[PDB]
């Protein structure tokens, strides 16, 4: 019943349909991630707000993929959402691996919605990935690894906790 | 691993996962409802914002439940979370209607939580139900009477579509 | 007389040219539009300023496909501007619908200038259309689909009038 | 002498009594524990600030007690208030093990007293006790099993004094 579609595949339209999908599984895995650290046994709140922030990043990636799904006229439909991965989730370096795996796993969905868009000369998808989902997708993913890096200096060695701290205290 | 686990049932813990796993349901009904009412072919923006934001309050529930298992030392469990009901949802008046069969069905979830909770004598979770939820619900389902009579009331004739202008354009 | 042209190809330069004649052509179309809805015997001034600000757009995105044709060395040729293709406008129905081809053809025509842009290679024409075009010709028509939708729903009928009136006296 | 008293058990009115003593109880061992950790050969000044601003609560406990126990019309009545059950504390990990149990202890003396009221069918005080003392001890407790897990984080091992501080230094 729209009346506004123009250049805009079902191909494409279900694939947002799944990436949709994506994102709420995402957002639904860094909401058990949080409550798993706001446990009073593992009580890492920072770790707990970082995971419950991206659990908002995801839901509103989620968000504009409906707003353009009906933009362009398609219809946004919803399959169920499947649980995360674990049930508890280790310690904060096993999260941040759990977390880099989840994030690459949404880049390549985006890159993998890009080749579609291309084959299906969709420029205006193409623009939309542009502008909200790969760049960011990119800082995340860099800010990830470099928290695996310094999650894995700290808990390792006297050398690498005093390097931490040197950067920390004395620089920053 | 919990230290702190006091007066707290395996029941009511069970019950809790539950109650958020049916808040996180109600919240996904929600973002179907709003994302149809944004559709160019319903185009409804009013109904789609207040439809998204009964979204956030539902998350937001799930989100206290959730905080207070830790609190309690219980242990947030998450499930699959299934797809709203329905894929398209008619008329503002099926939408209502929808909307106020699913908050009887979180009302009478949380009333059954009461009952458990007192059998349990858990004080702590039936005055955390009274502070959080029990009038919020109350509140938002006599709204939504209120919202299905002025709908039927516009839908249905001249004499009821005068009836709501006097309301709205002479006393308000 | 251009020592700055670079990777700019002269189909490009003349498809430029064109889009600007269809971008002022559809400004001559909306300011006709608008003066038809300030008529004494038609009087409605909210359509005819709705159509007066898609004027100024369509004028506004001519006077920047002329600014970029000047930034890449090309030569802004100018050709008759054909008047619009009506002298009286019918209902607001009849003009949305209009309005509604109108920007289809204009969006047909940035795809077209894409599909030209990447066939030569151009990525700064591409950009320049994702920066400035693409998206915000989307938004329009959604907006237009969302007010055919509506304006449809308040001429047809009763139940539809009241609909509406819910939306904007309750919940807006 | 009074002429207010309605529905308040001796059973209550002695109850209440009794946990005055129990809160008083409580602060003075605060005090001491606060102390002990301003000692020179101590000397862990935000330890005894924690422990002060806890003495200072259950002061506070006490005295809303003592005011809703004149508002009800029964008779305040004081009895010796044993000194706390250590003269050192030991470590930081000692005393907040310590400090747990205190908590836990006052805790079963609230349900007690609900589970008492409740029988007495007294729901000023239910109503008491769930506005002043149950949820205000479920969020003490929670924080205090989570300074013993980060205690024994900290004291434990590298790995558990690197997570701590990523928390704290890269992500808080
Ligand atoms: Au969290
Ligand atoms: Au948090
Ligand atoms: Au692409
Ligand atoms: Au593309
Ligand atoms: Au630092
Ligand atoms: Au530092
Ligand atoms: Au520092
Ligand atoms: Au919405
Ligand atoms: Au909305
Ligand atoms: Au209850
Ligand atoms: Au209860
Ligand atoms: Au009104
Ligand atoms: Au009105
Ligand atoms: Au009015
Ligand atoms: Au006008
Ligand atoms: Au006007
Ligand atoms: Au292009
Ligand atoms: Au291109
Ligand atoms: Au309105
Ligand atoms: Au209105
Ligand atoms: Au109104
Ligand atoms: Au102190
Ligand atoms: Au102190
Ligand atoms: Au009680
Ligand atoms: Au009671
Ligand atoms: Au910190
Ligand atoms: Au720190
Ligand atoms: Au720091
Ligand atoms: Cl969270
Ligand atoms: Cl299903
Ligand atoms: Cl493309
Ligand atoms: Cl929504
Ligand atoms: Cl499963
Ligand atoms: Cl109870
Ligand atoms: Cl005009
Ligand atoms: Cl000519
Ligand atoms: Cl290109
Ligand atoms: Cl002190
Ligand atoms: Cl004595
Ligand atoms: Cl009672």
């Amino acid at each position: 019943s729209s009346q506004i579609r123009q250049n805009y595949s079902t191909e494409v339209e279900a694939a947002v349909n799944r990436l949709v999908n994506l994102y709420l599984r995402a957002s639904y895995t860094y909401l058990s991630l949080g409550f798993y650290f706001d446990r009073d046994d593992v009580a890492l709140e920072g770790v707990c707000h970082f995971f419950r922030e991206l659990a908002e990043e995801k839901r509103e990636g989620a968000e504009r993929l409906l707003k353009m799904q009906n933009q362009r006229g398609g219809r946004a439909l919803f399959q169920d959402l499947q649980k995360p991965s674990q049930d508890e989730w280790g310690t904060t370096l096993d999260a941040m691996k759990a977390a880099i795996v989840l994030e690459k796993s949404l880049n390549q969905a985006l890159l993998d919605l890009h080749a579609l868009g291309s084959a299906q000369a969709d420029p205006h998808l193409c623009d939309f990935l542009e502008s909200h989902f790969l760049d960011e997708e990119v800082k995340l993913i860099k800010k990830m690894g470099d928290h695996l890096t310094n999650i894995q200096r700290l808990v390792g060695s006297q050398a690498g906790l005093g390097e931490y701290l040197f950067e920390c205290c004395t620089l920053k």
